[PDB]
């Protein structure tokens, strides 16, 4: 006899900036911090198992592979080494991926210039 009292929405990253601020946001960080990769990460709209992040703006050292970069997700987000979980970057999963983050970074940030994932417990929809 629990009642879900359902808040609004969480808005995206996107949504609650607008491309000109984003692109000067990662101007300002590549300058000011040039090894780091700035990432936006972000859980999936439908996630039932895994917690909600901290916050949301990430800079990332350029010399963490995609697997360490789970890693430190999942630490940071305090699981089970048990529990399932994966990384999504423009609809691929990281679980295949050993590659260097300025390599995927590169191939892969928007055009805004944020690198951005999200993670649930699937890794299909």
């Amino acid at each position: 006899e629990f009642v879900e009292i359902g808040g609004p929405s969480e808005k995206t990253f996107k949504q609650r900036r607008t491309f000109e601020q984003r692109v000067e946001d990662v101007r300002l960080i590549r300058e000011q911090h040039p090894t780091k990769i700035p990432v936006i990460i972000e859980r999936y709209k439908g996630e039932k198992q895994l917690p909600v992040l901290d916050k949301t703006k990430f800079l990332v050292p350029d010399h963490v592979n995609m697997s360490e970069l789970i890693k430190i997700i999942r630490r940071r987000l305090q699981l089970n080494a048990n529990q399932a979980f994966f990384l999504l970057v423009n609809g691929h999963s990281m679980v295949s991926v050993s590659t260097p983050i300025s390599e995927v970074y590169e191939s892969e940030k928007d055009e805004d210039g944020f690198l951005y994932m999200v993670y649930a417990s699937q890794e299909t929809f």
